[PDB]
DNA sequence: AAACTTGATTAGGGTG
DNA sequence: CACCGGAGCGGATCTCGCAGTCGACCACCCTAATCAAGTTT
């Protein structure tokens, strides 16, 4: 705590994140945060939104995910077409979008872009942007933005280290809901779909079986093959065909096929 | 699965210890210097090397029931299950196993040098080159097994509902009084499974037998 | 399962990732375990997260690589100069494209420039310079930068910006390669990271522990106030502890339980 | 999915192995996609084996390693003869389903009949002194950790073979990595994918 | 005073004070500035434990003894935790097997089921032990240096000597006015609706007659959903278990997940209808 | 004739 | 805009030690050093 707490007080003049954020980093009251980030003048899946922004003549290119809140962004030294499109191959290499949201600006419905997407298998898609779910994020993205590199940037002789930094205030010092970043959500997003189509994968096998039962104590002989429908714990089930009635199955009385 | 038998068996003045597994027919076999508990404790650790036995049979030999055989088995987190063998099911398989297994060793113990290259063979042949049905070898079968038992299989099914359900039993068809409610255990066709609370044994019940619960509403 | 882990341990000595995964405790305690197991620890350090950098010279176009040393995740990026300030810049993005635990590099000079390893501190990086000596680590980078050099020949003729024919290479080794079961760099990441964020949520959000001195009464003449030690079992007004002493619990009555916060000095 | 799987090799050059667990193709044919692509064998950089003998303290140590899972095998050795190596190969491809070796030159492996036991059991025997970094790198490794897990084990353990053993489990079984893969998940894994493809290979031959 | 905090620290490191004038005097907020002697080494060694404690009311013929020497007379007592009538008689000898006959004794006039006793050996002993176990009863040790949790014991040592120096005179001997505030407080001190303890124990005897409990079993059971609302959005059924018994508005139920029983609001139920 | 186990009678540790 | 939740502080509830240095001699139960009594290779 006592430990802690100035030294997450010395870190907010640094990365100037919520005083949630640092009550739920370091473990320190709150309220307290709190009466930093007040005394601090400073502060006083896979589907995505793009926008240019300009901070004093550095154009940028502004990612972000439409879930977990996670943005990317870099410096840019225009909109045209090629700038973004070797921008967002970057982006392909850092991130795996599904999907994507964005306005109708030219380096967007500039073809090559849109073939690029289909050459990466994102599903590009254009037009106003209409929606308040997103576009409230994408303004207090941009709003917040400007208003933490003009916290952060006068700590910095290179533009791009600021810049790194306020992704980093966003992405990863900064915490939602339970103590989560965004970072967390999406890396949380990430790892699911996987395991999602992996359980999908072993979905899709169905084996069938050989079964027997016993007549007091004595065996029958080998029955089936039949599907392996549902397994228990030392037995299975499998459809008797001759009765259309279903078996609860020893699995030491089961040749599994 | 990993349900597994032994019986020592002697081919030709040497020892060979039999393992069976009661489900896929899998054998490991080795020649053994005696029916020691000690060097079945050994055996039994190399064999624990070779595979990821969950449970055992055996008869009540002297190696078997052994105190720190039964600690060794414990120690590996298998589960020794010693009886008179009392059953055909298995008893069949290694029956047939150990005839089977003595044949082989006839056929190949000539075209070898070494017994246990060539008990080695017999276990090649049955294992490996013997294979049934669409071409699967027992080996397969239990490779098969194994890499269905995996935990991420046990991910999705926990991420699906459960829905609960009353059940009722026949006799002579007179329908039995309603029971639970319990777990649908499994939805099948017609039916589900369940567990009876009572006895704890997983049952099927006929749909008209069942009765589903709906959800929180 | 912490002690029963340990209890596997002691026997069997796994790796602390093996622990972890398999009774499913907070990894830290499964690496503790090693730790605290002389066995594993007279014989044989590395966290998840742990990168090395080696710059690399391809067609006179200096790129920054890094390497994550367990995944064998990858970054890298074309750099016009192997500087101090233009490598913090590019470290700065890195470190907003990743949590890095601790770093590995030799002693070339960015590294060992001083307002960078600063900058390790600003960023609270273990940065260490020096020989790489692991056998563990210089296979992985060699051939890291051996198939980078391999992949960079095979696509940049497909594209016309280097930079983007550099993020195809990432795309075909951090994406699309995989290994064992389907499993890429990345993919082994964001698991690790995962669990490991997962490890602090688990133990952060369920043990309120509680610590205490104690002491004990002869022809009932109480102790001196002993340990301190933690809380095992609470019950109103007397709980279960462990005697360090025998190594063996017992139940002290409040009246003898002088209460502490967990973390002691930690 | 191959052609998908060879349209997005010829993009994006991957491994076989990543395409066949990209697209579930058989690795057979996604080794075909990288084969066939003049951009991976102009660039580059199952089942398969090696062995060397070693000594852990007087005792002769039979080391199987493979090549790809990382999955050992071993068992005590009275000495490093090759009869007594072509008794251990008719054991282990007992105990495993081995497609091709790597070795050194020593006596055992050379020799006439153990060589004629790789061709009699059918295995592909490279004999050589081993060149690779992959391997070396790995085998090396692998006596190391080897040698510590049976140095941390023997004392626990009567026999020598019951903690060899004992080695053997904690590596292929206990030990993991990756999203906790031990090497035998490797292996059982790449022969159970192997089966599937297997009952097409019939009428692949 | 944010920043005055690591002074305020020091001042505490200095001179060692409470949360509380130090957080007015720094003029802080006080609840880290209880942080203080949390993190103090010295403030937090020497302070008390202020603790409560409970004993048990426990169960039917769950019991707790110690031995007595009144007058230099060894009187081991016999005195129950629920409703607390007691017996007691003279010894001569505290020991284990002394102790083992008079258990006998007692435990003969009674289904007690259970024991709270301290450590004297005699409680303690090995086949004593055994006959709690010969005859499966529960012992309970009362702990070093606790008479406390074997309150009722004492307390009755109390009650009774002064009832003693009451009504030993009275008598030829001491162990017949020992019966005198026997019979009296097991049953003549009567109180509330005016009833002994006598009364109780024997009334929940009948109370806790097992064929009535068996025979309750025909009564329906229906199971219920309970939930949970966080942020006003209630959980799914969680679970779905037996209503144990209903109430007005409430009812009783486990929590599986305690092993526990508990409560839910009849609007946090699911009532879940009957086979049929 | 050395060692090897077990029963008996007084000296210390937890409880009234 | 109404309703629920995290953080905060005044007030309310429970247990206990300051009484000089504390032991001296009992009774019961459990554990242990030491001496005496047999055999056995």
């Amino acid at each position: 705590w006592i430990e802690n707490i100035p030294l997450a007080e010395e870190e907010h003049n640094k990365w100037h994140q919520d005083a949630v954020s640092l009550h739920l980093e370091f473990g320190i009251p709150r309220t307290a945060a709190e009466d930093i980030v007040q005394q601090c003048d400073v502060c006083q899946i896979d589907h995505w939104q793009v926008d240019y922004t300009h901070y004093e003549d550095k154009i940028i290119l502004v990612w972000v995910e439409t879930n977990s809140g996670l943005i990317y962004a870099e410096r840019v030294k225009g909109e045209t077409g090629q700038e973004f499109r070797v921008q967002t191959m970057k982006w392909y290499a850092m991130f795996a979008p599904k999907s994507l949201q964005s306005d109708n600006g030219p380096a967007f419905v500039a073809e090559s872009t849109q073939l690029l997407m289909k050459y990466l298998g994102i599903e590009h898609t254009t037009g106003i942007p209409w929606n308040p779910q997103s576009q409230a994020l994408v303004e207090r993205t941009h709003q917040t933005l400007k208003n933490t590199l003009e916290k952060l940037i006068p700590m910095f002789n290179a533009f791009e280290s600021a810049l790194a930094g306020t992704l980093i205030t966003l992405n990863i010092k900064r915490k939602g809901g339970l103590g989560t970043s965004p970072m967390d959500i999406f890396i949380f997003n990430k790892e699911q779909q996987r395991i999602q189509q992996q359980s999908k994968s072993k979905q899709e096998k169905i084996r069938f079986c050989y079964y027997r039962t016993r007549k007091r104590g004595h065996p029958g002989e080998w029955q089936g093959p039949t599907q392996v429908l549902w397994g228990g714990d030392g037995a299975i089930v499998v459809k008797d065909r001759g009765t259309d009635r279903y078996l609860v199955i020893a699995n030491k009385d089961v040749k599994f096929i």
